[PDB]
């Protein structure tokens, strides 16, 4: 009933992302739903839903850049390099200062099937409290996947002696789309409604061409138009502001990237 477009939300502890997905599905009354890349279950945080034809922007949504706030425990490794795991090794973290973490963390930032390459860009220290034997430490995490922060935890644990593991995960940010326009399942549940439509979507995500009403049958057919020298993939819009499709410039001619409006 709310047509097509994406709904930012602030997904609970402990639940998949294929049951979020599954959760929109019902609250949205249709089957077609999917999301931009998954959300570790232990995590909480934006995962960003793609409802009806809104799907097929999905994958330009994946590699955007992310943003975690994570807690760390200096002092133990556990079986699942988490707080869900039973502590494998313990060893006291109480010698260590902030200059050895600080320093340890700005280490590990950088460049880490097929091997695909995951890059740390920032690693923040925000906060670090004693506990007992153990240190607890509050981090910003910047990175083009989160895939890897319990290895990166096991890393820093690893670097500085101590071993570590992650209590607290939390994504911030997904490209555009931070925890200020993320909503709860029960909020959406109560009123449901879409972040943006699609339309709204395309058209702040990326460059826009109005197309003649010529073009714009062409647009929704997937065949080529002149290309006007445009930077990356962009919005194609008729007269009305609807986005037919989002193409891409190559030499003197389009490349249809998906057709929204067929």
């Amino acid at each position: 009933a709310t047509g097509p477009g994406i709904v930012v939300i602030d997904k609970p502890a402990g639940m998949t992302s294929h049951d979020v997905v599954g959760r929109c599905r019902r609250i949205f009354a249709t089957r077609r739903v999917g999301h931009a890349g998954t959300l570790d279950p232990m995590a909480t945080g934006v995962l960003v839903i793609g409802i009806e034809r809104a799907t097929k922007i999905l994958g330009l949504l994946t590699a955007a850049p992310k943003s975690y706030a994570a807690t760390i425990r200096l002092g133990q490794t556990t079986s699942t390099e988490d707080a869900e795991g039973q502590v494998l090794q313990s060893v006291p973290a109480k010698h260590l200062t902030i200059e050895a973490i600080d320093a340890a963390m700005e280490r590990l930032r950088g460049e880490i099937l097929e091997a695909r390459p995951i890059r740390i860009d920032r690693f923040e220290l925000l906060a670090a409290r004693r506990r007992d034997q153990l240190i607890d430490i509050d981090v910003e995490i910047d990175c083009s996947s989160g895939t890897y922060i319990r290895a990166l935890a096991r890393d820093l644990g690893d670097a500085l002696g101590v071993g570590g593991h992650v209590t607290a995960l939390r994504r911030t940010r997904v490209g555009r789309f931070e925890l200020d326009q993320a909503r709860s399942l029960d909020d959406l549940a109560e009123r449901p409604a879409l972040s943006l439509s699609l339309d709204e979507a395309c058209l702040l995500m990326f460059a826009r061409r109005d197309l003649t009403a010529a073009e714009a049958s062409a647009a929704a057919n997937g065949r080529s138009l002149p290309a006007v020298g445009i930077d990356g993939v962009y919005a194609a819009c008729d007269a009305d502001g609807r986005v037919i499709a989002l193409l891409r410039d190559e030499g003197s001619r389009t490349r249809s990237v998906a057709v929204l409006r067929p």
